[PDB]
């Protein structure tokens, strides 16, 4: 079924995770046609500044995510940054996320695949759509069976990302495709006003799921404060994309 | 508001070609009554890459051919101008005067079109940022234009490639009605060396994106047999597929419409 | 010999043209190895704003340029915007300049070629280096014998131009190549600090000439105030590029 | 200041290959005494496009091979790390620890390299703007790095193509010494499908541009027979051409030097 990956960018506390998980659970019960996956990072390992918020560590993060899966029965996904993190994260993560800058790091991909979990690779801002075929091949070689590729924009001049929707049908040739609605509008080194319009475009074109970072109060977020979707707006957007998908799906081109 | 569909063969290869396409557009206009159709065709391809490529049969012949389409089918007409002096004669038949993408900053051309009293549709230059179309609209208003359109047709992305930044739709909507050029946006400028290339397989997906985001109309160059077209053979939509595409975008527009943001 | 095309962006008055022409003449006498061509536009036909300075008209402009050639014996170059302007401009213009946005307008190119004058086409920000071969062919078909292609940057994201120096050797295959040092640093819709560094790069790579818009007081210029080179700095830059060219020329690759 | 020339085969194909290249670099270091040479080679290509491409013979073998080069020729050494744990063992032989372009924002990797006390050279990510390297240098200084380099190696320009924006040289010079990667800047990422492409014909012209603009050193991957290289076969410079290139850039640097702007 259609996938909706959502949650706060970073694990600011398992308190926040529980408050967001509660809403994700409610939507999960309301939209039985959709498969929800809770997401949050235990570490922002690639912040621009050395003085920015990274997180509370792997152990604290896995614990918090563990509480979300136990308390709400929701699937989990988080990203890893170095090979050794794949094993401990796989304990709770149903889907292991590979950061965009690291989409070409062979050992990280292999380490994720070895865990037997599903793998979701964020497409690097430097990669062409067709370049992702090799990424999928590495994962298959590593034993991965459930593979996703996430569109999150491509480098367009400096401090700007553009979404080339031609990427969706191209990547669908070798993997399930996810559209990152919040990451695609960020200005590297973003505009929330474009999150909804572009996600509508994503489902009109055709994808297997959407990815959205959401926070009760984005402006207070410790990471991605300018792009995280306010929690209260999630339901409306999901209902909207489901309706558009229902009508547009008749026209999705065959593989 | 009535959705606009601008369509027709890229170039006026012959008056016969125009009437054939015009007949189909007229038929669709009778079926899709909620759509405002405007027949398009260029009397001159003044910016071909190669000196050896087809340009046209002249302004005189073209206008005459376009007038025949309007007379026979009662369809609104649009064609593009390339130099200031062409605005007057063209305004005699054209309901909408089109400004080529490379010429979107040529003040005199914009002014020439604006003083005719006809509607003006400016193709957004591949070098222009969305927010910089505000001054383009200002020039037209200054020149007397009362009905203005801005057409998204892609932006230079590396060499011989164009990308469509859909954020341009809501940005440009701030100052003019917005049209999405479904066939021009998938062309590969100079992709074939002496001619430009294109990827027809992406025409439909991107037009679905356009209506989901929200626009005031779509622009599509269509030809009975694109493979044999004298210009844009790689991007013109087979005429037989026009009906299906229009039905689809009207369906997607309807379902997405309640979510279009207010400007 | 090496070409240096320089002058104020727009003809704000024949007074300005004479003051700049006087300096250009002095340098012309100092650098006999270089061929100087005086440049200025009689009309800025593509300003972003309808309220910006365009000029004093074709007639007034040609007259002013005519005075420069008569009073200083300098060659002249100015740009045309519509086909009908080629004939009257050719009366004084030794080199007819084709604006970047208009580099694909067949009739403008043909009209320029018909005059029998040399033609210098500014490479559109949307053109790939190899795409210029067809531009040259149009001019040759139109009777042009002296053809130049000028590098002035390529669209790089929004409101930014990047100079891909690979363009110089590529375009040299079919035409003489000129580097526009002032236009290449402008930010469409620039930084003067990069004019000199990039022009040094241009001659190190290898070109047939440089193009620079210069004004006694750029900040007071009616057009391109942010990129025009202060007149007093022209001599130093020319001497500098001549020295670099002298040494680097030993390494310029054969056609 | 002494000009830096970082050169060597892309990957450590064998200890034999390293000694062959090392011998030539040593010879050039004896001729060009005004240049500081640093021998480069990767013990692992951890980011190949294809799972079937050559990666290397492991960290242990690589370090041993690099130490042999340093021992036999007395040359400074540089190699890249891919994960934090590699900084310590690599610092035992490497005078300069190299940070891969895709990893230029990985905080822990930068920190790992900085605490070794060795010099650190960061390849500028193809996604990074020049002004955003300021924070990269800040992270390294925070981590204890006292000798920092930033290497220009091109920026994403459309698909499978890189462009060198030379404005980056004077911008980055504001916070670190700047190196120009002459061979990486002409590669066509994923250009050959399973492998990346490249245009060797542009290596020399662009390196001439780099020294005319002004930089603190150049980086060049070189191999006796590039055509047979196991990695970057399309961009590595034939070893026989290294001497000529170095002589040329030293000549251009000298004549342009009086014009380098003060930061
Ligand atoms: O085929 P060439 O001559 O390159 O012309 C490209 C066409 O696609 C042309 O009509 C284009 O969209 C012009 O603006
Ligand atoms: O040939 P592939 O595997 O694409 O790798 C590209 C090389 O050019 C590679 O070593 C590159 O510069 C990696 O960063």
């Amino acid at each position: 079924k259609f996938l909706v990956i959502a949650g706060p960018c970073a694990i600011e506390s398992e308190e926040l995770l529980l408050k967001v998980g509660e809403e994700i659970k409610r939507l999960s019960e309301k939209f039985k046609e959709v498969e929800f996956v809770f997401k949050s990072s235990f570490d922002k390992a690639n912040r621009s500044s050395i003085h920015s918020f990274r997180g509370h560590g792997l152990e604290y993060g896995v614990k918090a995510l563990r509480k979300v899966k136990e308390e709400f029965g929701l699937k989990i996904t988080t990203d890893i940054h170095e090979s050794w993190q794949a094993e401990p994260v796989a304990e709770v993560a149903d889907i292991i996320q590979i950061p965009a800058f690291l989409c070409r790091q062979t050992d990280l991909l292999l380490a994720a695949a070895k865990t037997g979990r599903a793998v979701n690779v964020k497409k690097g801002q430097f990669l062409a759509p067709w370049d992702t075929k090799n990424v999928v091949e590495k994962l298959k070689f590593g034993g991965a069976k459930e593979i996703y590729l996430t569109e999150r924009g491509t480098t367009f001049g400096y401090n700007n990302l553009v979404v080339d929707f031609r990427s969706l049908p191209i990547m669908k040739q070798w993997a399930k495709v996810i559209y990152d609605a919040t990451g695609s509008v960020q200005l590297p080194g973003g505009m929330r006003e474009f999150i909804f319009p572009l996600i509508r475009a994503a489902v009109a074109v055709g994808c297997d799921g959407v990815f959205m970072e959401t926070h009760p109060e984005p402006e207070k977020a410790l990471s991605d404060a300018s792009t995280q979707l306010p929690l209260s707006q999630l339901e409306g957007i999901i209902e909207a994309i489901l309706e558009i998908r229902e009508v547009a799906s008749k026209y999705y081109e065959t593989i």
